[PDB]
């Protein structure tokens, strides 16, 4: 899809079983994605942005559908009031800006 | 031209004759910049990102370059990690997200 920004970009996120709604970020290196369970061993980590610094925990190794394709890297999971796709995932969907 | 993001999307712009770094961030609803003056009037905002919320000084219809792209529109000046460019300048310089 071409995706417009008149509007945020949003799309349906499959993650853990789970369908979720998620923003796709090309300001986020990483995927952050509000607190729940993942499978595996995670180690805690740092991210910054605008308003300061929360931990997450990162688990490794983690797919995500996203808008029905399949992705695999890095999920961060945290106290983040929204589900971001970050550019570790989005270049795996081929993701890119154009203008 | 078109943007993967395997690197940062960060271009230079040009505000006020002063060129500056920025991150073309489609998470972003806004465009945020680093202290500086600009000139006519300001109001108070407050913008949430990923650590809580922060309050930025609000300037109207200013120019902007963006990656030799005219922009005309809000930018709000406070304390931000990054420069970002938010979607409000984003649709002024034709930006899509394509996969
Ligand atoms: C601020 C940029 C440089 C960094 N972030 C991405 C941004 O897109 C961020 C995403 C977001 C949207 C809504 C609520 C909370 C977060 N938008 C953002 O703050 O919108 C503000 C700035 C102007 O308009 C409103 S981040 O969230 O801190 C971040 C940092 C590290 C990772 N790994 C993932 C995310």
């Amino acid at each position: 899809p071409q995706i417009t920004l008149w509007k945020r970009p949003l799309v349906t996120i499959k993650i853990g079983g789970q369908l979720k709604e998620a923003l796709l970020d090309t300001g986020a290196d990483d995927t952050v994605i509000e607190e729940m369970s993942l499978p595996g061993r995670w180690k805690p980590k740092m991210i910054g942005g605008i308003g300061g610094f929360i931990k997450v925990r990162q688990y490794d190794q983690i797919i995500i559908e996203i808008a029905g394709h399949k992705a695999i890297g890095t999920v961060l999971v945290g106290p983040t009031p929204v589900n971001v796709i970050g550019r570790n995932l989005l270049t795996q969907i081929g993701a890119t800006l154009n203008f």
